[PDB]
């Protein structure tokens, strides 16, 4: 799993392209697997326009966010991204009838 860019303005270079990759290899510890990685990065006058991308078989990751800090706008969305992460993980603790933790057979 490669993370892929898009960059509609600013093209992408190592800083951004290992950054982002950095960032998914990082995203690779979590309790996941990054179905198709993307990263939507973006630039502005006030700023800087950053928003990911990525797949979750629990479900896919997005995230979008604006400032004047661009690693720190990347430093965001990768918040967002691992608050999602962490929400897949987590989701409702109580499926109307729950889950449970057992597993052998079914039947």
């Amino acid at each position: 799993m490669t993370l892929n860019i898009t960059s509609k303005q600013m093209d992408i270079t190592p800083a951004i392209r290992e950054h982002l990759e950095e960032r998914l290899a990082k995203l690779g510890k979590w309790q996941t697997q990054l179905i198709s990685p993307h990263f939507v990065l973006n630039k502005v006058p006030n700023g800087f326009s950053v928003e990911a991308s990525i797949g979750t078989p629990l479900g896919n990751l997005l995230a979008s966010a604006t400032s004047d800090d661009m690693y720190k706008a990347i430093n965001e969305v990768e918040e967002k991204l691992e608050r999602q992460l962490n929400k897949l993980q987590h989701k409702s603790e109580s499926r109307r009838a729950d889950e449970r933790l057992k597993d052998s057979f079914e039947n």
